[PDB]
């Protein structure tokens, strides 16, 4: 009955269509009139809340970070006492986030699998780009105040190891939505989350 | 000859298609937009490719062959040094990712402009072989270089396989991605070793 809340709730009803039709028709062939139609919106409604596919895009990938953000600036905290702990807690989130929520999963196939970076919509590789350099600039800084608080080795490149983790964490979960039943990333969560982590404590190559 | 012809046009089509395709992407592309891109007609390309899922195998199998003489031998149980040949394959992938412009832009396709969106799923199903295969063959390379002793004895060679592959695989993206951020080429050698010593060092990785 107010114009904001019933803003909400089609901004939301966009979305879950927009998940369900990029998923099972990819963001190449999807228009925002055939996103329309799954929601139950009218075309004028769509085109008033996203200017184009582009922006319905960078919703679903900025949708990804609320549920970590509390973890993630604890883990960038230098007044933090435990930031590797906190980056621990962050990555079994995150893995048990994207087994157990249908909507995770979702979103983060079509960004690995159902969304072509093309010159003819330029934004979804930039967004795309800015999205992986916020994440690694919180990572160096987490593994920066790690090392200082004695939990990885002094001589650590935080950089390199942010890079790293980033590379392993990434292409895990790409490995789990490309073949599930091939890897028990809920089972054996904790494995796969310390596999990673002693990647960037024991490894020589990580150090400057 | 007719053989030698139908080589030609076939690699015309293969090299057409990675052009049309990372301009535009595999989704919206055809084959008849293959064709015209390629100078090839009267539906040359439809004896040479059953369907545009079978040009997108073409690419992706053209990239295991530069490597294939590493991989066997880390295969080999005659092999003495299972895990150099793995280290010296995982050099050389970098290596040609960072200096063969034709591999790169293959890898940008398959990655990143390359939908799991056609009609018999196709494309995601062949993924899926390719990567089971690789996974497979890691399997073994591993195994045998637990056998040498070259990786701990009760490491989960399944386990470390993937691990290994996610490593490799999230550092190639990362880097297609973000290219100017990532000294591929001239620290490879440390990109390599991090890696396998997730692998040697890890309790996490074993039984
Ligand atoms: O494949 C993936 C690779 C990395 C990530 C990181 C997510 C993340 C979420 C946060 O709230 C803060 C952060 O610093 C990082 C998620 C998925
Ligand atoms: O990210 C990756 C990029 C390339 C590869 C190649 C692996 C490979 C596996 C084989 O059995 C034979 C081969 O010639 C290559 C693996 C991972
Ligand atoms: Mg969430
Ligand atoms: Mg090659």
């Amino acid at each position: 009955r107010r114009t904001k809340e019933e803003a909400q709730e089609t901004r939301a009803q966009i979305i879950e269509a927009a998940e369900r039709a990029f998923y099972k028709r990819g963001v190449a062939r999807t228009t925002l009139a055939d996103i329309a139609e799954l929601a139950g919106v009218t075309r004028g409604a769509i085109y008033w809340h996203f200017n184009n596919k582009a922006e319905l895009v960078q919703a679903l990938l900025d949708s990804l970070h609320e549920t970590h953000d509390h973890l993630a600036r604890a883990s960038e905290s230098e007044d933090e006492v435990d930031p590797l702990g906190c980056m621990r807690k962050l990555l079994l989130q995150v893995f048990n986030e994207l087994v157990l929520d249908a909507r995770t999963r979702r979103i983060n196939e079509i960004l690995h699998h159902k969304c072509e970076f093309t010159d003819d919509m330029c934004e979804i590789r930039q967004q795309r780009q800015s999205a992986v350099l916020d994440i690694h600039k919180g990572w160096t800084l987490a593994l920066a105040n790690a090392v200082r608080r004695g939990q990885l080795p002094g001589e650590l490149d935080a950089e390199r190891a942010a890079v790293a983790l980033y590379a392993y964490v990434d292409g895990l979960i790409r490995r789990w939505l490309l073949l599930p039943d091939s890897v028990d990333l809920l089972g054996d969560v904790e494995k796969w989350v310390d596999t990673g982590l002693d990647m960037l404590r024991l490894s020589p190559a990580l150090r400057k």
